[PDB]
């Protein structure tokens, strides 16, 4: 058979790791400054960590390996129906640098399938907690949970070779990949959390298409859903290093905790209102918006709503970004997926997303504190599955939780692989700044 | 009755806004270079975050709002009992800038007796771990578990104005700080949930007295020990903001996680064997020496086993550290409070601590490998704890995640005083940096 993505990966890490040398020659390198803004800021504009997958460019939108989004769309494997890029072939990429193969991705596909079981104890963790806690807090705890069965943690412990590293952390992040589906399912699922989290998954479909089957979205019927959430999971899974969850993953994952304890911390941080939780907030936000202005509205209507949302010292959700200063392809690509569906666009809650597109950036530049006034992923992403029947935005964020474990795994194995040091800046106080 | 710890923050509120909008006025100013070392190296003496409590002086140690510890341990209060000072006393400096009265701590030590207790769920969860999980990862999952207690998230999801943000994430703070002693001894006592969890506190008695309470080391023939609680909790509960536990707390704060979620992510970066787990590692290492050379040794069989350790690639631990290059006055601190006590000198694994701690800087200096090879504080806090009975080190980092809540706390609630921005800096790969 063709090569297995562990293999992929051997071939690949002897280049990297000579590129990490030639690099390291040049340390004393000036790149850039660091100026009072950029503490204060949050770090914003400060070009102070290495992310290898992805990259992302302020006008031009995300690179993966240097290809695009529409380069992506057309170069990855699609699964055995549909028309959409499958997550996983996204993960192989990320990972290797190359575009996998059919062939190669279906049996990635089966090991994803194979491995999605959980041990006994984190279904009795999930069934202990209240109908009332949020979504994304029980995700974050259940990834956590399952670092009893990390191999990065045991082998670490046992007395483990710097160069060997990335191998249990390989290990562990497929398993994590493999799990988090149904993991997220039962978050989904409290009341079924005994049959969802034994039952078995279609040996021969692919990830997303198995997730949707955890969901109780599963068959023929529902084939338009697997490629949304296909396309989904695929433009989410990475987009740089400076991200919260990213970020947090790799901080703590530089410290030596395993890949379950180092995502849970990008969970917790995905979890923020003005990070990940935004999905949430978007279509919270416009539920209300339509709750208020009707059925049959004018622009001013919307205008107001927005304004007022301001005025209440309050964020407009799913606009603005760290980085970006344009719209995000990512939220076009979403929109250009509806773009086909007439279904779709004929969904009131829909209209008013792309309505609000059209509005938004006006109010957000008269308010004049945002450097982006456009539309980000975020601002379409809830709409989408509220048209497919997910009609409860708080549990949005965990199918983001699902797609974010990607890149921030691809991530975690280069660093072990390369022996990245601890992630340790400098702190300063006002004080001293003056 | 003197002001209690909100109205005291109050008051120096409006001071600290106006010294942002001073240093805000000078945004553009250039500090400091980005060279390719900080890209690769973790963001190693790159001067980009804000963190007001604490300001570490490489060569004469950290500092709390510019005093010593030597200067905490005498001007802060102390209990009914014992002569260390109180972490709550330095909890109130960290926050306020002020020693608090003896007065304003019994009151506030009062407030986290009445706001120790926790849900019922928590307890159910905390029963629903196995034995062989990993008691950093219960703590982390337990803290995080806590956020449906959270006036934040909860304030935040109603609609809140980001002027009024910092009022929530003090009283989360503050109850956060109230029941971690509580989860902690849970963590250490799993046949022991239903009274531990339970069990009333005496609100006449300090955090330190209650926590060993709820250890089980309650009462006056335990007193040395409160003392050495007292004492360690309040040396560990900051140190700067570049450290991975306070860092990953400001980090997944920045995103308006609340305090539960964020200091979680907190709590896991301390679970890594890089940032928490020395203490544990530093007397596992002493235990060895100990069964190795006896308890009667001379300074060559010291020497021998230090060598052994080097030649065999390993490191020394409790030695080094990212940014001090003197001894650690934490670990001064320590020893001084085995001085006056008798029977801690008489412990032989005490004096193989104390010896070791004139041999190991000579070694580690002619091996040369290191850049700093002077005692941290992890060096000597392990060995006290087992002196007093807790001789199982994979519970350390436990106390010291009690400990660390104090110092990131603090600074998220001055982080959304002072309206800080979401954490995101840019990335970058290997070939772009070439
Ligand atoms: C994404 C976000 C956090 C970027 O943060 P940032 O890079 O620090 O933002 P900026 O540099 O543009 O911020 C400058 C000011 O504009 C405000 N601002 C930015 N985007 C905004 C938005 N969409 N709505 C309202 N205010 C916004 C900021 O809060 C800040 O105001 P303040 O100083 O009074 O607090 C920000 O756009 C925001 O919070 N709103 C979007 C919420 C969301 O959709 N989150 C997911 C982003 S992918
Ligand atoms: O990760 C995302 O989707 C948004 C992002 O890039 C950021 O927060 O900077
Ligand atoms: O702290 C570390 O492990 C790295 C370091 O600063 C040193 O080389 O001494």
């Amino acid at each position: 058979a063709e090569p297995d993505l562990k293999t992929a990966l051997k071939a690949v890490i002897p280049a990297k790791r000579e590129l990490f040398k030639q690099v390291k020659e040049r340390s004393d390198e000036v790149i850039g400054e660091v100026k009072v803004a950029n503490v204060i800021g949050g770090m914003r504009g400060l070009k102070s960590m290495l992310w290898e997958g992805s990259v992302l460019d302020p006008e031009e939108g995300i690179r993966f390996h240097g290809k695009t989004i529409k380069d992506c769309q057309k170069e990855l494997p699609k699964g055995t129906s549909g028309t959409e890029m499958l997550p996983e072939a996204m993960f192989w990429l990320l990972l290797t640098g190359q575009v996998p193969s059919t062939n190669q991705v279906r049996a990635f596909s089966r090991e994803l399938a194979e491995q999605s079981h959980l041990p006994q104890h984190i279904l009795d963790l999930i069934k202990s907690f209240p109908r009332s806690m949020h979504p994304m807090t029980q995700l974050s705890i259940a990834v956590a949970a399952l670092n009893t069965e990390s191999k990065f943690a045991k082998a670490y412990e046992k007395g483990l070779s710097k160069a060997d590293y990335w191998e249990p952390t390989f290990d562990d992040s497929i398993s994590l990949l493999a799990k988090i589906p149904r993991v997220a399912a039962l978050v989904f699922r409290p009341d079924e959390v005994d049959q969802v989290g034994t039952q078995a998954l279609d040996a021969s479909q692919d990830w997303s298409y198995n997730f949707a089957e955890l969901l109780g979205k599963g068959g023929k019927e529902n084939q338009d859903f697997h490629d949304l959430l296909r396309l989904y999971l695929a433009l989410h899974g990475d987009h740089e290093g400076g991200n919260v969850s990213a970020h947090a993953t790799h901080l703590v994952g530089s410290a030596l905790s395993d890949p379950f304890l180092s995502y849970s911390a990008g969970l917790l941080g995905l979890a923020g209102p003005l990070h990940g939780l935004a999905a949430q907030e978007v279509l919270r936000w416009i539920l209300a918006m339509q709750d208020k202005i009707g059925t049959k509205f004018t622009d001013d209507d919307v205008r107001n709503y927005l304004w007022d949302t301001l005025k209440s010292g309050r964020v407009v959700p799913g606009y603005g970004h760290g980085v970006l200063r344009k719209p995000d392809p990512r939220f076009q690509a979403l929109m250009d997926f509806a773009a086909t569906r007439p279904d779709v666009l004929a969904n009131p809650v829909f209209q008013l997303v792309k309505k609000n597109s059209e509005i938004a950036p006006a109010v957000l530049t008269e308010h004049g504190k945002t450097k982006n006034p456009h539309p980000n992923v975020d601002a379409a992403s809830g709409v989408l599955f509220y048209h497919y029947g997910f009609q409860q935005p708080l549990y949005y964020t965990v199918t983001f939780g699902v797609s974010r474990a990607l890149g921030p795994l691809v991530q975690l194995i280069w660093d072990r692989a390369l022996g990245l040091p601890i992630e340790r800046p400098k702190s300063i106080n006002l004080l001293g700044l003056k």
